[PDB]
């Protein structure tokens, strides 16, 4: 029989610190308390750009505390936005972990993002068109490259056991934590900072996603717009975020006196080979990512108390995910869809939701899924709604999926 | 004692097909013959953009056979360039493999790239500036996303065991092969298509890299410009490429009667935590990636016959790599630097050089490193030059490094 976390074939990996910035709060513990209290981060957008272009979408969640309020003159000129978010969160995470001195040669970083420093592409383009090739910054390459945010964090914190950036669109932040877990269990690292970062809401990203016709335009009631698993859902809402966690072997954590928040037990990654921007309706490969995380953890489907759904509030996305949860045998788990309150942050969002899954285990509580008002018969799931649901949750799976047909499931356990 | 390939703790993984397009030829077997004969793909750039912008760099290698001569007009509008390259190479590779019918649920794709569909970002930007948000293509997101090429190949070939895109700048194409090897040995796939693709030489990328002051400007003698490990080297030269290989367990290859070209034995990934765009002068972490690939292969450095150097021909880059090769105990091996003839293709280049490494082992021959005329005493390496060198090569390491401080080494063996 093959190695699992349960049979001791893989070393035990624990989560020992988490950090996130969201549309509710810069403080992840305050985001968590706000979720439990039924708070939404989704508001009318007041940006000039909305009026300038008369955008059909006029709602979204900007960060409560803008990243650039924390950035000095040189950081504004030498990093792209996702790099600035990565530096800010990396520093916060390391402080939260008690600023440990670790062996850099056993310390990895794995941070996903959906796109990278794209604003610096269009700035460089305009600069060159206006003034020629000598107007392009010598730092343009290193700001633009999508591994840029990960590399910033690796340099900031001193990681020498690998710095990796997987990109898989809306699953990138979960996929990064999966690859960090693989790097540890394969013996290449003992500690890893991992998660996802993403840019802010801006006109051109809203335009591009709007022409796919999958965004909510419930502009008169922003907080009611994101309705994952609800019968009247009508597309997703942007909500800014970035999120990192620190994971390490249990023996490394114990040696330094760190108190684990949860266990990261297993990771499954599959793909649909179905359609570029629609999930397979049958949920089969997505369900197999969940199953694979269980096999690696040493769990059975009946052990899973909780699923943190990718739950984007698109009609076809939530339906496919409900089928995937059935395929995995996890459809008696209690389900939360955090995008109901925090919206969608693309490359960051699977990291953010993995951090929420950790807090559910730590605190034995699931926040209500907002806007869940009319159960949908196609979606036969136990969606937590109305008020928090408390329980002694032992094991949970966090789901994330991405354009391209990427499926990533992470299996966490209570510590 | 940890698993290794030699001790059977990992399954045997073989390379069973390769495909590449380069500045010398669209046909990898012709490229290889051309390399052996001392041919270079690097010429004067005749593009009008060179004179338009008066670019300081007026040399490079465009593909001998442009991707778009093979593309229908629908793909020209609805795929990014790296997606079109991935479709072209993925189809060619599958035909070369005998178009096998594999279990899709055991078939993964891992393809790296330095940036993704970035020309569609500037196009969407211009369209919106000119005509408003409803002029953005409904296909823009799926063309732009940097996972787009890997996803096109996953859908084209039917890969359901995961589609991954590692981004690590100039090491992405080797990093992809490392991750595909890890995925098979961890039991998540039995067969994988892997490698790297990258865009073409164009004015803005030239401007951006040239402003970093590390490119060769030997414009009057284009084929003499790229001189890795030469005492008179004066920086790197772009040479377009894309490359993919098919790897699978030896059992899977034997069952379908595929003849292997080589063995993929081990992979090591580390990071410098030194500087964003200069390698660590000591070569210590880069050397450790080499050592890690040997630990996983079950080899010692005294086993290594051949190193395929990253060898970009920058003064500091080649010096650091020579130190790395010493740190790893690999400095008695025969060294080849293919960028001397094919130039640098960023995200594709490590995949291309992995394919060349396979060919060396298959054919018992190393091509000459072009332009290698004056040995540099700080480089005390056995650089192959003048003539191809025939030998009974059994084990080789392919090196690739990337902005960010990424180090990737792959250990290959003769079949
Ligand atoms: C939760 C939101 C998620 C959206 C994610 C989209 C990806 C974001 C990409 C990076 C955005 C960074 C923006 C930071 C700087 C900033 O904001 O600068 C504004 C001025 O606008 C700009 O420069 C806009 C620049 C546009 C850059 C190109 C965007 C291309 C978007 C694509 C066409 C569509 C999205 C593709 C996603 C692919 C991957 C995921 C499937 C304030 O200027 P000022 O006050 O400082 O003067
Ligand atoms: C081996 C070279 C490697 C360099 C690659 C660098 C990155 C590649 C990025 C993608 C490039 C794809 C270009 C394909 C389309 C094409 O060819 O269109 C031309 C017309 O020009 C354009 O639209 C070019 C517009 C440029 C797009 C933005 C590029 C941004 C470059 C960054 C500012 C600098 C490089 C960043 C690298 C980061 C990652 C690696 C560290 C023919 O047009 P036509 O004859 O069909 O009319
Ligand atoms: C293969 C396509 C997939 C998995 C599509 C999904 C379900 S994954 C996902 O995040 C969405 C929501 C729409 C796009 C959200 N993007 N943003 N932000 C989907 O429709
Ligand atoms: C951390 C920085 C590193 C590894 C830089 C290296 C050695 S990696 C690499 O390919 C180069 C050459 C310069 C850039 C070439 N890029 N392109 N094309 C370097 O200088
Ligand atoms: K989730
Ligand atoms: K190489």
């Amino acid at each position: 029989s093959q190695p699992s976390t349960a049979n001791g074939g893989f070393p035990s990996v624990v989560v020992t610190a988490v950090t996130a910035t969201t549309s509710i709060s810069p403080d992840i513990e305050s985001t968590w308390k706000g979720l439990l209290a039924g708070e939404s981060g989704i508001h009318a957008l007041e940006d000039e750009f909305v009026t300038k272009w008369d955008l059909a979408v006029k709602i979204g969640g900007h960060l409560k505390d803008p990243v650039d309020s924390h950035m000095g003159r040189l950081d504004m000129r030498r990093m792209s936005y996702v790099q600035r978010m990565g530096k800010l969160l990396g520093g916060q995470l390391w402080e939260s972990a008690g600023s440990p001195e670790v062996d850099p040669d056993r310390f990895a970083v794995v941070v996903g993002t959906g796109l990278g420093g794209a604003e610096r592409i269009v700035e460089s383009y305009d600069l060159m068109n206006a003034g020629g090739p000598r107007k392009v910054s010598p730092l343009a390459v290193q700001m633009i490259m999508p591994n840029g945010a990960a590399a910033v964090i690796g340099l900031q914190l001193g990681a020498r056991a690998g710095v990796m950036t997987p990109v898989s669109a809306q699953s990138s932040g979960s996929e990064a934590i999966a690859h960090a877990w693989r790097q540890i269990v394969m013996g290449d690292a003992d500690v890893a900072v991992c998660g996802g970062v993403e840019g802010p809401i801006e006109a051109l990203p809203i335009a591009a996603f709007s022409m796919m016709r999958a965004m909510s335009t419930r502009n008169d009631e922003p907080e009611r717009a994101s309705r994952p698993f609800d019968k009247d859902r009508d597309g997703f809402v942007f909500g800014e975020a970035g999120a990192l966690m620190l994971i390490e072997t249990e023996e490394h954590a114990k040696a330094r006196g760190a108190k684990p928040l949860a266990r990261l037990l297993g990771a499954g990654i599959t793909s649909d080979a179905f359609h570029m921007v629609a999930p397979a309706a049958d949920g089969v490969r997505a369900g197999r990512a969940m199953t694979r995380s269980l096999e690696l953890a040493g769990l059975s489907p009946a052990d899973i108390d909780h699923v943190n759904a990718h739950g984007t509030a698109t009609p076809i996305g939530d339906a496919a995910e409900a089928n995937a949860i059935r395929v995995a045998g996890c459809d008696q788990a209690a389900v939360y869809a955090p995008k109901s309150a925090l919206g969608h942050s693309i490359g960051a969002v699977g990291a953010l939701e993995s951090v929420l899954t950790v807090l559910t285990l730590r605190d034995g509580v699931i926040p209500p899924t907002l806007n869940y008002e009319t159960p949908d018969p196609e979606i036969d799931l136990d969606v937590v709604a109305g008020e928090p649901r408390y329980g002694d949750y032992r094991y949970a799976v966090n789901n994330s999926f991405g354009f391209g047909g990427h499926n990533v499931a992470l299996a966490f356990g209570r510590y």
